[PDB]
């Protein structure tokens, strides 16, 4: 009657500047357990110097080894694994995927864009691709043109939705706004413009 | 600041061999540990392991006695306390074939032959004659089996008996990089 796993950790799915917890419980354990992090070790004892936002809770007595990322980042994204040494197995993988928001997305024409044109909203820096939405009262989904262009790191994406507009002295002083959200936005950010010819 | 001087490489070893991993960190206050397939490492609980070197002059190099299969991983020298990993050390662990024997008995009365070796890594090649090489009609055939880390080959001889080869002796031997000169087992036409 040898130790195990009551609980190993399971793939997660957490937002920038978040707390996650990775349940792992092994009974009948009194030994080390360690953190593994893309083959990476984390610390010995419940004490983990020299990481940032990286603190093993739980209970000690119950065999309970829960690791806690504070205030995630994309660089927590990454794979985990809760093994233990002496006479111990590893424990499962873990797919931490940190979701991240759209950051400062605009359409570029300007506070205002005034002139077969054209108009072309950009997500950036998030992950996984965020969708844009185009509409100036009402979902005009006619004329989108969904793009995502990956980053340099390979991990976030940069979305562009070129509009294929054809502006008339009917949409003036009308606004087109487009709005633009990923699983880590529930409701997209929107951008007010103003069209004129 | 801390750095690595040596880190760990690509090292072949035979089976019942010991090898060491050059790991050794200059200006280093932090523990160092070891890592087996993303798994953590005087080492307990764990027979044959046991990480050397000098302490005083940053060296910690990974010593294992009597080299196995299962040891054949990757490793690193990675250290705890705001240290970085080292490298990736692919242990190629050379293992001589089991037990390669021709499929004919003790003597074997348009007739064929096949010497095979088995349970062997790198699969070991097979080599037939009978007092010289006669590389003509050997078949070499690699079979690779379950664990898909070692294989075990057969070569297929396109023999014809005749009222010669009688009396006459047929050796089939099988070496590999873990065996410089292979084993041969010897079968007796008829
Ligand atoms: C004696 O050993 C020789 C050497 O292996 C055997 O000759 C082999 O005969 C088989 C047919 O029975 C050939 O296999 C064929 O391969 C093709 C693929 O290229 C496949 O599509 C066919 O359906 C067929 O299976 C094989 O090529 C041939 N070997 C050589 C080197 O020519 C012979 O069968 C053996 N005899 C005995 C009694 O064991
Ligand atoms: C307006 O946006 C559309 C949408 O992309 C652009 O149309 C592209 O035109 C080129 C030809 O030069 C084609 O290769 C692309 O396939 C077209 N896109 C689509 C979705 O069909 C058009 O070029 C833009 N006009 C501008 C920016 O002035």
């Amino acid at each position: 009657t040898q130790t195990r796993f009551s609980q190993e950790p399971a793939d997660q799915t957490v937002v920038a500047g978040q707390r996650a917890v990775l349940p792992c419980v092994l009974l009948n354990y009194s030994g080390i357990v360690q953190w593994t992090k893309d083959g990476l070790a984390l610390g010995m004892g419940q004490g983990l110097k020299a990481w940032p936002r990286y603190r093993v809770v739980g209970s000690a007595d119950a065999g309970q080894y829960n690791l806690e990322i504070t205030d995630a980042e994309l660089s927590d994204d990454a794979s985990y694994e809760c093994q233990a040494t002496e006479a111990a197995l590893r424990s499962r993988r873990a797919k931490l995927t940190v979701l991240i928001p759209p950051e400062e997305t605009r359409i570029d024409g300007g506070p205002v864009i005034l002139l077969p044109y054209n108009l072309t909203c950009r997500a950036f820096n998030a992950k996984p691709a965020a969708t844009i939405i185009w509409f100036r009262d009402g979902t005009q989904q006619e004329g989108a043109v969904t793009s995502t262009e990956l980053l340099k790191d390979g991990k976030r994406e940069t979305t562009i939705s070129q509009l294929l507009i054809e502006p008339t002295d009917l949409d003036i002083g009308r606004v087109f706004t487009c709005r633009s959200m990923n699983e880590a936005i529930p409701n997209g950010k929107e951008t007010s413009i103003e069209l004129d010819v």
